[PDB]
C-alpha cells in the first residue's frame, strides 16, 4: 500500500513562505530540505574516553600560565548521530534575514515539525583490478535497516551542535552528515593557578581523578529512548512541538544614563548653525543629585531612573570540581574603546558548510568576532572611574580610582577586572541573535533557581525543548560471528537519507514613526566592502561564502 | 497499491486527433511522448560563469569592427536541466502541419499537461577485462531517486529552448535529452565602436564590470520551488494549464497601399487580350490626393485609409550596460527586392534532433533562412524615395532622396538605414509560424508597458505562460563523505524517464469563396524540388530530415 | 507629453505593387502653411458633388 | 546627402510614445463618413479617409 | 515585496559617513532649525522582466 | 537647504533608477546590410559620422 | 538588457578557476537564430530577441 520500496516516501521542501494574517501579524514559516550522509559507527560500544593535556611543552597544562589552554574532560562516545538543525542559516536564506531584520519589529517561535524520508542503505564490496587499483563496486541491501530515535522527554544530556559548528550544512544544495552525539562524564579535575613568572620549583598540580558515585551518570539511547527501524521504503516523523518562549526584538537601543529624562534648559538657542548652546549655572541650575558634598547639578551628576547596562568582571576564571572555565558574560557594546571582553564580544570559528568561503585553502577555521549591536548598555572601561565620598571635584591622585590603577601591584590588573556594579537598578538589553552562524532555541538549566537570559541563544524554551533526533547504522554483522568475541566483523555499510524540518515564527512589521530617514541592512557594490554583493553571489567554480550579517538595524527609544 | 516498481506508471502517446465539433470549429488535441535521458551534473554547485572574448586575433572584440562577435555575458549554471517542449515540430507530423494549413483559417492555444512516468535510475560499474579493456557494467538502483520541480509562479527566469534549439526532439522514435537549465546575471559591459578603417592607434574598449547590488538576483531552484522525489515506481503531473492567448490567422495578406479602395475607372474596356486599358486624363481624374503643389491624381499620389507595412531601420545595434545588441525587426515580404534585413527575415541554425539531414556529415549545423510568407506590408528599399515639398515631378537630383544617396558621407550608408516610417497608420500583419524550429507560445515581458508583438513566438500568453519543467539527479554519494571537504566522490549514475504532453487547440476551418483555384502546400516527386516527397521519407540507412514546411498558404482579403 | 509629431515627408515606399505615397495624419498647416508635411487633403470633384 | 532640397525634416519621424493628436477632421460635403477596418492581425490607429 | 532572491537585496539606508548624499544628518534639523529634504532614492529592489 | 543664502534655486538631475532601457549614444552603430562584419568606414554609421 | 533576454548560449565546460572565463561553441558551429543572412555564424549580439 503507502509502503513501498520504489515508490518515495517524503517531499523535498526548502522554501520561506510569508503569511501577512493583519494588524501587521506575520506567520513566517520556514521549509528546510537537507539529504544526509550517515557511515557506520567507528566502534558499536558505549566508551568513556578521557581527554587530558598533561603536556610539559607547548600548549600542554603542565606549562605554568597555560591554565587556560585546559581541554581536560571524560565524555561518553555513543554509536549514535544526532541531526541538530538549531541554527539560523539552515532555516533562512541571506535575504530572508535581510528582508526581517529591516521590516519586522519582533519575531518569536512558534511550532517546529521534522521528517526523515527516502531512507537509502547501500553495501561497499571491492573487486580485483590490473595495476592492483581494486575498483569499489557499490550495491543495495534493501533488507538493512537504519536505526532512528526521538527523545522527547529530554532524558539525554542536550548537546547543542551550534555551538561545536556541527549543525545541518547552511546550503540546502549540498550534502550534509549528522554529528556523533556525546555527552561529558564528570571526572574529578584540579589544576594549580601560575604564571610565566612563577619560580622554577613551582610544582603545577594537574591532576584527573576516578568516577564518583555521587556524580555518575551512564546513559544509553537504547535503555532509555523507543527506536524506530527505518528501512528503505520507511519514514520517521516527529509530531509538531510547540514553543512556548519570551518574543525577540528586532530593534536595539542607543540611550544611555546620560540620555534618560527631560534635558537641561539651554539659556538661549545657538546664534549659527556652528554655535554651541549655554546651560544655567550648575550652582543655579535646578534638579536632583546623590551626591551632598557639592552644591551643583552637572549632567553627569544627575540623578537617573536606574543603570543602562553594568560593569562585568574580566577574565574570572573561576573553578570548580570540573577545573577552571572562562565566566560568560552578557554581550553588549564594546563601545569607541572597542573593550570586547569588558562587554563580551562573541569570537566564533567556522567551517565551509557554515560560511567559511569555499575557496579558502588551508584548515585554519574561518573566525569571526560579533560585536552587539546595541549602543546603549555598553562600558568603556577606559573612561570608567571612582571617587571617594565626600566626592571632591576635581579630585586629587589619592581620591579618584582611574583605570591605570594597579590591583595587588599587578601593573596589568585594574579594578575594572575585578569590578561588578550589577544590581537591582541593571538594565541591560537581551543577546542579539546572530545569522546564520547563531542558535536559536536553547534547553533551560534544571537548578531550583535559574539564570535570567542564555548568553549563547536568544529563545530559551520555558518548559522542555525540542526533543533531539539520534540515528545509527546497525551493526551489518558477516557470517562469521562470536557472540563470546570482543571483535566483531562487519560488512562495510553507509545510508543517505531526506531530512525535512519546518520552522514556524510569529513576527510584526516595524512602525515608522521618524522623520529622519532609518538605517536599514543593505548591500553595495563598492569594492572590498563587507557588503559587496560579490560575497553572496556563487563563485565561477561554484564556491559560496556565507559572512555573518547585521540585525536589529531600526533603534527603538528606551524611555 | 498503485504504486510498484514493477508496474508501469503512465502511457506512451504520440497521436494527434481531431475532433470536429461544428459550425467549422475543429477541437486539436496534440500527444507527444518521448524518452529522455538524464545525466548527473558535472558539478552539484550553482555556478556564476564569466564568457568575455577579448582575443585580439580572428572573432575576439579587441579586433577593430568586430562589435557584432561580441558573445561577453553572465551566466548562472544550475546542476538541475529543462523539459521544455515548445516548438511546433515537437506536437505535429509533417502531415498535421499541412492538412491545418491548407485546410484551417485560424488557430489558437487551448490547454497544455505534462507527465513524466517510467523513471529508470542506473549505476556504472567497471569490470576488469583482457586487454586492459575495462567493460561497463550497468545495474539498477531501485531507492535512487531522480529531482523533479515545476515553477508554475514563474519566479525562476524564463529560458525558451527553442531559440537554441534545445528543445525536446522532432522524432518520436529517436530518444531525447533535457537542456541544462542557465540564466543570464547581470555584467556591466562596454565595447568600443571601430570600424577596420579605424586609425591604428585606436584603443578598443572591451570592458567587463563586478556583481552591481542595485541588479543582482541569484535564484537556486532550492530555495524557490517544491521538489519532488521520483523514485522507479513514482509518477510526475504537471496539472492542466489553460491559456489564455489571441488566435493566429492562417491566411496570408496581398493588398498594398496600391491596392486599397475603388479602382480608377477605364475609359473603355480592352480591345484584345494582349491590349492594356487607358484611364481619364490625370489633370481631368477625380480622386483625393495630399499634395496640393499638383493638381493631378495619380495612383500613386492617391489618398489610402493607412500604410500597409513601414520602414524599420537596418541593422540598429544599439548599445546598454549590456554591450551592443541587434535591434529585432518585425518579421515582412523581402519583396521582389529580396531585401532580408530590411523586412526581417529569420535565420535559425538547427541539429539532427530538429531536422537536420542525419546523413549530413560535420560539425556544421543546418541553416535555414525564413522570409515571411505575406506579400503585402515588405518593403523594396531599392525602390523607396522621399522627395521634398512642394511637389516637383519630375524633380532634379536635389528634390528627391534616392537610396543611392549617401549618408554622413558614408558611401553604403543610406537614409533606409536610418528610416523609420512607423507612425498611427503603420498597419502590419504578425509573424508567420515556423514548423518544425518555431517557438510555439512566449512569455510576456513584466514592463509597466509592453511590445505589441513578440518577433520569436506567434502566441504570448496574455498573464502567465506554462510552468518551466526542472529535473535534475541527486548526488549519488559513496562511502567516504567529508561535508567539510569541497571534493564531493561521487557514484557515477545516469537515469531515462517516458515524457508525455498534451497540447490542445482550437481551429476553424477555412471558408472557400473564391472562383479561382487556391493555392495549397502540397509535396512533388519533380527532381531536386523543396517539395520532392523523397524529403519526409525515411532513408534506406533510416536518416531522417524535416525541411521547414510553408504556412499561410491561402489570401485573405485585407480591405 | 507631445501636442502632435513630425512626419516624414514625401516617404515614396515601394512594395510588389509598385511606388505609392505613405498617408500622412491631417494636422495643422500652421503659419508655414505646410501642407504635405501636415497632410492636408486636396480633393477633385464633379458637378454632381459641388463642382 | 548633399541634396540640396532634402532637409531632415523629410526623412524625421518623431512620433513616439508622448505624440498626442486630434483624429482627422469630417469634410462636408465631399467627404467618406464611415470606413471598413483593415483585416490585419495588429490594425492603424485611425484611417485618414473617413472620421 | 516578495523576498526569493538568495543574495541579498539592495535597501535605501542613510549612513554616517561624512560627505555622503546619505549623511543622516542632512534629514536632521540643523542647530538653528534649518532643514533640508535633498530627493531620496525609489524602486531600489530589482525584478526579473523575461 | 534653508541655511543655503542667495536666490539661486536649488538644482537636482533626476537620473532614471532604471538600467534595463537605456541608451548608450557612444556605443550604438548601424551597419549595412548585406551586413559584413568587420565593416569598413564605408559600412558602418558611427556616431561620431557629422550628419 | 536585450543582451539579457532568453536561454544563455551553452558554456562548452566550466570555468577552471574563479579568475578563468568560460568558452561557448564556435560562432560557426553554435545553434541559434539571428536576423542576418549574409553571415553563417550566431553570436550573442546577432541573436534574435523576442
Ligand atoms: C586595523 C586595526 O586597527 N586593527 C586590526 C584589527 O581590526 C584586526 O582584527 C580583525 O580585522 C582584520 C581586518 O583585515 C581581519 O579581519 C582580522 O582577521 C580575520 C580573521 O579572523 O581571520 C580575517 C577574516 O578574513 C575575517 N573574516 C572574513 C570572512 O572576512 C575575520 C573577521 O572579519 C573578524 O574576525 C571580525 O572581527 O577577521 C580580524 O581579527 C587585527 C588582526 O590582527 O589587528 C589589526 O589588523
Ligand atoms: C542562386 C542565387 O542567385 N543566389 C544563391 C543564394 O540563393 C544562396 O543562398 C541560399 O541558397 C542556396 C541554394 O543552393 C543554398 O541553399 C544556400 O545555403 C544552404 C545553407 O544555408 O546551408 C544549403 C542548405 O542545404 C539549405 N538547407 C536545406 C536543408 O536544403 C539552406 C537553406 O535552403 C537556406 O538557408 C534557405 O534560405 O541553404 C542558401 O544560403 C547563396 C549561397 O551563398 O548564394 C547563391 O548561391
Ligand atoms: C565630478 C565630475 O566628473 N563631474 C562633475 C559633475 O558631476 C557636476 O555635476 C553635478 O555634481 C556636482 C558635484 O559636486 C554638483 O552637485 C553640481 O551642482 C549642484 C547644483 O546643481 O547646484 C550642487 C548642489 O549642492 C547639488 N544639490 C545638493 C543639495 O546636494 C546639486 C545636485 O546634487 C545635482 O544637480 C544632481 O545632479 O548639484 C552637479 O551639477 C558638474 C558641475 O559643473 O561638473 C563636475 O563638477
Amino acid at each position: 500500500g503507502g509502503g513501498g520500496i520504489g515508490v518515495s516516501t517524503g517531499t523535498y521542501d526548502n522554501q520561506t513562505t510569508y503569511k501577512f494574517l493583519g494588524d501587521g501579524w506575520v506567520e513566517i514559516t520556514a521549509h528546510a530540505s537537507r539529504l544526509l550522509h550517515l557511515g557506520m559507527p567507528p566502534s558499536e560500544n558505549y566508551c568513556r574516553v578521557t581527554v587530558h593535556n598533561n603536556q610539559t611543552t607547548g600548549h600542554g597544562t603542565k606549562v605554568k600560565g597555560n591554565m587556560a589552554y585546559d581541554d581536560t574532560h571524560q565524555q561518553i562516545w555513543t554509536p549514535w548521530s544526532l541531526v541538530d538543525a538549531n541554527a539560523w542559516g539552515v532555516w533562512f536564506q541571506p535575504s530572508d534575514w535581510q528582508f526581517i531584520q529591516n521590516s519586522m519589529e519582533s519575531l518569536n517561535l512558534d511550532s517546529l515539525s521534522q521528517e526523515l524520508f527516502n531512507v537509502v542503505v547501500k553495501t561497499v564490496t571491492e573487486q580485483q583490478g590490473a595495476g592492483q587499483d581494486a575498483i569499489k563496486v557499490y550495491n543495495n541491501d534493501l533488507t538493512a535497516c537504519m536505526m532512528v530515535a526521538l527523545d522527547s522527554n529530554n532524558i539525554l544530556p542536550y548537546t547543542p551542535a551550534a555551538q561545536t559548528s556541527e549543525t545541518l550544512g547552511f546550503y540546502p544544495w549540498k550534502p550534509t552528515a549528522p554529528a556523533p552525539y556525546r555527552y561529558y562524564f564528570f571526572m574529578p579535575r584540579q589544576l594549580s593557578v601560575t604564571s610565566s613568572n612563577s619560580a622554577e620549583g613551582t610544582q603545577i598540580t594537574d591532576t584527573i581523578g576516578e568516577p564518583q558515585a555521587l556524580n555518575s551518570q551512564f546513559f544509553t539511547i537504547e535503555n532509555t529512548l523507543p527506536i524506530t527501524l527505518l528501512r528503505t521504503g520507511d519514514e520517521f516523523t516527529t509530531g509538531t512541538y510547540i514553543f512556548n518562549t519570551d518574543p525577540l526584538k528586532l530593534t536595539h537601543t542607543w540611550q544611555t544614563n546620560r540620555h534618560l529624562g527631560m534635558p537641561p534648559r539651554i539659556t538661549d538657542l545657538p546664534t549659527s548653525d556652528t554655535a554651541t548652546a549655554s546651560l544655567t549655572a550648575n550652582g543655579d541650575r535646578f534638579g536632583s543629585t546623590q551626591t551632598q558634598n557639592v552644591n551643583y547639578v552637572t549632567e553627569a551628576l544627575r540623578t537617573r531612573p536606574a543603570q543602562i547596562g553594568f560593569m562585568q568582571p574580566h577574565d574570572n576564571f573561576e573553578a570548580n570540581r570540573g577545573g577552571p572555565f572562562k565566566v560568560p558574560v552578557v554581550p553588549l557594546d564594546i563601545t569607541a574603546g572597542e573593550d570586547h571582553d569588558a562587554n563580551g564580544a562573541i569570537r566564533f570559528n567556522y567551517g565551509k558548510q557554515h560560511g567559511e568561503d569555499w575557496a579558502k585553502q588551508g584548515a585554519a577555521p574561518e573566525r569571526y568576532t560579533w560585536d552587539a549591536i546595541d549602543s546603549a548598555a555598553g562600558r568603556d572601561t577606559a573612561r570608567c572611574f571612582v571617587q571617594s565620598a565626600p566626592i571632591s571635584i576635581p579630585p586629587n591622585q589619592n581620591q579618584i580610582l582611574q583605570r591605570e590603577d594597579a590591583i595587588a601591584g599587578r601593573t596589568n590588573m585594574h579594578y575594572t577586572n575585578v569590578f561588578n556594579s550589577y544590581g537591582p537598578l541593571s538594565a541591560f538589553p537581551h543577546p542579539d541573535p546572530i545569522y546564520p552562524n547563531g542558535q536559536i532555541w536553547d534547553k533551560e538549566l534544571d537548578l531550583e533557581h535559574k539564570p535570567r537570559l542564555h548568553v549563547t541563544a536568544p529563545f530559551v524554551c520555558k518548559n522542555n525543548p525540542p526533543g533531539q533526533l539520534f540515528v545509527r547504522l546497525g551493526p551489518n554483522l558477516t557470517d562469521q560471528f562470536d557472540p563470546n568475541s570482543t571483535t566483531v566483523s562487519r560488512i562495510v555499510t553507509y545510508s543517505t537519507f531526506y531530512w525535512k524540518g519546518i520552522l514556524k515564527f510569529k513576527a510584526k512589521l516595524r512602525p515608522n514613526l521618524t522623520w529622519n530617514p532609518v538605517y536599514q541592512a543593505t548591500t553595495d557594490s563598492v569594492a572590498n566592502s563587507y557588503m559587496n554583493v560579490k560575497k553572496w553571489l556563487p563563485s565561477a567554480t561554484g564556491n559560496m561564502h556565507s559572512d555573518p550579517l547585521i540585525c536589529r538595524p531600526v533603534p527603538h527609544m528606551t524611555y
